[PDB]
């Protein structure tokens, strides 16, 4: 059984990722049995609040973590910038050994006019997939995987990858 913790800025879609996949509050735990490469594995999902108010409690959730899903929204460059500035340092402070998968969320919004118009008011654009992939390399993430809890694009893949990385580490 594999312990997976999701971290990242508020509003990127952490809670939505886990609920979409496994099917109303700050911190919550989920448990699912998942078929990975043909055999069942128990996956514990710990959903954390990403607001600065925490690190109060948040790192208390980290004990014995096998895999971190470090999430940013692909339509939030600020959340991408926080991967380097806040999240990788925090994870590495508490669990320096644990594998990380860099997870880009809300992929469907790359094609949402309202969202794109809003980003452009500050001359921003969605995070290029190339940039995410390069960062994943820089931070020594296992991989970069981009997904949508709305359309379920790559949602299975995110958690399959989490389990594979998590078993390898655990073992
Ligand atoms: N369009 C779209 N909206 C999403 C997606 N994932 C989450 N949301 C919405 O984004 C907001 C933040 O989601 P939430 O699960 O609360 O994020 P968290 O704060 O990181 O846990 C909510 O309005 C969700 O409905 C997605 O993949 N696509
Ligand atoms: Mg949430």
């Amino acid at each position: 059984g594999v312990k997976c913790v999701l971290v990242g800025d508020g509003a990127v879609g952490k809670t939505s990722l886990v609920v979409s996949y496994t099917t109303p509050t700050a911190f919550d735990n989920f448990s699912a049995v998942v078929s990975v490469d043909g055999r069942p594995v128990r996956l514990q999902l710990c959903d954390t609040a990403g607001q600065d108010e925490f690190d109060k409690l948040r790192p208390l959730c980290y004990t014995n973590t096998d895999i971190f899903l470090l999430c940013f929204s692909v339509v939030s460059p600020s959340s991408f910038q926080n991967v380097s500035e806040k999240w990788v340092p925090e994870i590495r402070c508490h669990c320096p050994k644990a594998p990380i998968i860099l997870v880009g969320t809300q992929s469907d919004l790359r094609e949402d006019v309202k969202v794109l118009i809003e980003l452009d008011k500050c001359k921003e654009k969605p995070v290029p997939e190339e940039a995410a992939k390069l960062l994943a390399e820089e931070i020594k993430a296992a991989s970069y995987i981009e997904c949508s809890a709305l359309t379920q694009k790559n949602l299975k893949e995110v958690f399959d990858a989490a389990i594979v990385a998590g078993i390898q580490y655990s073992d």
